[PDB]
């Protein structure tokens, strides 16, 4: 349906929604790159109990997912969908959007990430006992950072991660299909206009994001078996809803 200028307003409106629902400002993230944790502070984290590290990380993932819900709310056409599809889209997209957004807090020169006020490497999360998933998270961020995303690019790409008509459970599939197409056009027009079409082939493939989510849910089903009471008492209720309601409350707000 959409025309040009109408499709150009969408680019501006999708970048605004993303700028707003940013957990950390990109400018403040590049400012703290020099604040690397000491070998002692690193050792502190490595010596934490597995369940205390897991609940510290679960709380951080929940906080990040809560910004993605807010982003989805301000996303043009998203709140114009039915509530079933809104939950379908978030319950698949939210984690993958977080996995994309996290590249802004990864420094590729020292292979570190901003965590709890300072930058630290893979070794910081050793207490989690899922080195393979940590490796995959850092390697994904490494490849995404190599694209040298702009704030507009990272905004349109994440809205496309979120709006996928190939999600099982969509009641109004054709409505989502129309929005996914308008957002695809908007993304391609910005890449065209800014002479950045090159990144399309360089972008991550279909199952790269999908494999991280499966690795995460496999590794949680493993922890949750060893410490089921830790999950019930010390894990956030939104984390448990998405990976083991809250979404209805956050949506109508
Ligand atoms: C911008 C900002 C704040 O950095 C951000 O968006 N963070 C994201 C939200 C929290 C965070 S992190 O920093 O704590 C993190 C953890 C391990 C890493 F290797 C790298 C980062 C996180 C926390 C737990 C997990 C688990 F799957 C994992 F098992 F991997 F730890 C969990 F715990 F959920 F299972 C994965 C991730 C990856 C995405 C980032």
């Amino acid at each position: 349906m959409a025309s040009l200028t109408e499709i150009e307003h969408l680019v501006q409106s999708v970048c605004k929604s993303y700028r707003e629902t940013c957990q950390l400002r990109l400018e403040d993230l590049l400012r703290q790159r020099s604040n690397i944790f000491s070998r002692e502070e690193v050792t502190g984290y490595q010596r934490k109990s597995m369940w205390e590290m897991w609940e510290r990380c679960a709380h951080h993932l929940t906080e990040a997912i809560q910004y993605v819900v807010e982003f989805a709310k301000r996303l043009s056409g998203f709140m114009e969908l039915c509530q079933n599809d809104q939950i379908v889209l978030l319950k698949a997209g939210a984690m993958e959007v977080v996995l994309v957004r996290m590249c802004r807090a990864y420094n590729a020169d020292n292979r570190t990430v901003f965590f709890e006020g300072k930058y630290g490497g893979m070794e910081l999360f050793r207490a989690l006992g899922c080195s393979e998933l940590i490796s995959s998270i850092f390697d994904f961020s490494h490849s995404l950072s190599a694209l040298h995303f702009s704030e507009d690019e990272i905004a349109l790409y994440t809205a496309l991660v979120l709006i996928n008509a190939h999600r099982p459970g969509l009641q109004e599939k054709r409505k989502v299909e129309q929005l996914q197409y308008n957002l695809e056009l908007a993304f391609h027009h910005h890449l065209c206009k800014t002479h950045r079409q090159s990144i399309l082939a360089k972008l991550p493939p279909k199952g790269k994001l999908r494999s991280l989510c499966s690795q995460h849910v496999e590794r949680l089903q493993i922890f949750q078996h060893l410490h089921p009471i830790v999950v019930q008492a010390a894990f956030p209720p939104l984390y448990k809803e998405l990976f083991s309601k809250i979404l209805h409350r956050l949506l109508q707000e």
